[PDB]
């Protein structure tokens, strides 16, 4: 079987209001709990991978990872999206090496750390757009800078964030810049900033409306009601999982991420696509220290990574049902991406 | 580029008077390792799975592991072979996922457990040989029970080994019934008992020639000039990992392994393939205690389990070099399996 499209699963959950998660993979160990959380409530897919993922994993191990996936779970449609994209070229690669869907990041410069122009942004991303419909493959792209809204920072995720202090417009999609964008761009899914950053250190207290701004996510939507929205660095940050890793030798100080119950809200307002990778993490390495410590007899390492499947496995399915994915994957038929390229060629999803 | 015959490895390893380590393999991070050392000191691999590892990894996954190792490093040839087959059905079943070799012990039941009879052994054995010849295929077969001279233990390699105490006689393979088995079964690769064990408890003491029967490897070889040798149970058990793991958390009791310098002894007697486990576990225990203890608060799994790619491959290296494996990858023109099934019909490899 073949990957899908991510606007193809993106028009789906927007019919059917609900929005899927998107889960960061690096290794077998992700990859099997994703998997094994969308075959256990017949969710959809979107995995995605950063460059620092190719890195570490190997571009050849990244794409079989994928396909042993839809191998073993033929009934789960599947997306594997490149995640912040830094060039045009970078896009193209990940087309060749089988990706159904592309972040063109233009927000960023190449570097992955500076703040781009609006020009440049919609020229790095119109250009992407271009040659990714022309095979079927989707694009999102970025307006808007990810960062904290009081502290001017943005986190790193696999070494993308903006350096330097931010300022409050930089961090902060306004409306008319999101309208221009799409209008712009004609991208598939549109990343947003108001107030997430990568990483465990998101927030130091719960987040409040002004510092995660739920609010600016409505009103795009208002003006952009078919406009799917990508949250990015909103991971949750489990706090039972920061008590495991504090008590079996680690040290993580008081933080806060995304909470559930906004990102529900981000959905009933067009958000269809949330971006989760340091919950995996944390689940892991709780999971990890708390079997080591337990079990000091114990070197197999499938006994402690077998620990990380179930407790990213628990994130996985946790995020499907409270993001309204639970049976959907049974009521997609599978659009292949030569499809897909007529229909853009057609101006239909224009 | 497609797997090579195992036939063929070691049929180079004789006529090059070097033998080959074959690893099990679980998950990517060890994929990585053994592809990495043998890309450095341009090697051959022999890779192998266990039951255990398709029940941990999947079968599409195991089989996407191999496929992406051969797209990454194209110069280096792979051996897919498919440890501790229990019957002729799953020798088989392991062909039709695309093992280029396969061993069918039938020196234990199917339970993997109790040993068997001649009979029964030369039996399944045969099966699989014909079976297998037919497509090319390699097949291993065990004759003698794997376990501990002294105490009549085998351990346990995923569920696999003798369970109750076994007799001297069932831990030593004769010389001539190795002749005979290979007679009567026309093994590409022939396991034998010669006093070790699965996991890391193979000797209380340094072993001596008394348990280790290194001698008895020079009498089969004797007997058998042209047969290949597999010595099972054949990790060393590093003695500065169990002093990581004893020192991070961890308890190993005093325990030693089969030393590297019997190995190559037993490799100029005719010994060309050695498998190795247990290393590799102990190697990647260490090193994920030790950073684990370092970094409290680092929850990246990519920043320790990065870590046990560097702890194995660095066994995997020491290996290879050891086993006289340097250089000898750019030594070899692969031969299809369509081409090996043609020379076993001609009688070229009896």
């Amino acid at each position: 079987m073949a990957l899908v499209s991510m606007r193809q699963l993106l028009d789906h959950a927007a019919e059917n209001s609900y929005g899927l998660p998107a889960f960061n993979v690096n290794n077998l160990e992700q990859m099997r709990a994703i998997m094994e959380a969308a075959d256990q409530v017949n969710a959809p897919v979107i995995v995605q991978a950063s460059a620092g993922a190719r890195k570490y994993a190997g571009a050849p191990f990244l794409r079989h990872l994928i396909l042993a996936a839809v191998e073993e779970f033929p009934h789960i449609p599947v997306v594997m999206h490149q995640d912040h994209g830094a060039s045009p070229d970078v896009c193209q690669r990940s087309i060749q090496l089988g990706f159904s869907s592309v972040m063109m990041d233009g927000s960023l410069l190449e570097d992955g750390k500076t703040p781009s122009s609006y020009e440049y942004n919609v020229n790095a991303t119109r250009t992407v757009v271009n040659f990714s419909h022309a095979c079927g493959v989707s694009v999102e792209g970025e307006i808007g800078v990810l960062g904290n809204l009081e502290t001017g920072e943005a986190g790193e995720e696999d070494g993308v964030g903006a350096a330097g202090k931010l300022s409050h417009d930089q961090m902060l999609t306004s409306v008319e810049d999101a309208v221009r964008f799409v209008k712009d761009t004609g991208v598939d899914a549109l990343a947003i900033a108001v107030g997430t950053s990568h990483g465990a250190y998101k927030f130091t207290r719960p987040p409040t409306g002004d510092v995660l701004r739920i609010d600016r996510i409505k009103e795009i939507h208002q003006a952009l009601p078919n406009t799917h929205i990508v949250m990015h660095g909103s991971s949750s940050v489990p706090q039972e999982w920061l008590k495991v890793i504090n008590e079996y030798g680690g040290n993580i100080g008081e933080t806060y991420g995304v909470p559930v119950e906004e990102i529900v809200e981000g959905i009933k307002h067009g958000v269809r696509k949330v971006n989760i990778d340091t919950d995996l993490r944390l689940a892991s390495t709780g999971a990890v220290r708390r079997y080591l410590a337990e079990n000091p007899s114990d070197f197999d390492p499938r006994k402690y990574l077998g620990k990380t499947i179930e407790a990213m496995k628990q994130i996985c399915l946790d995020r499907y049902l409270a993001f309204g994915c639970e049976g959907q994957a049974g009521k997609i038929k599978p659009v292949s991406l030569e499809k897909m390229a007529s229909r853009y060629a057609k101006g239909e999803l224009n």
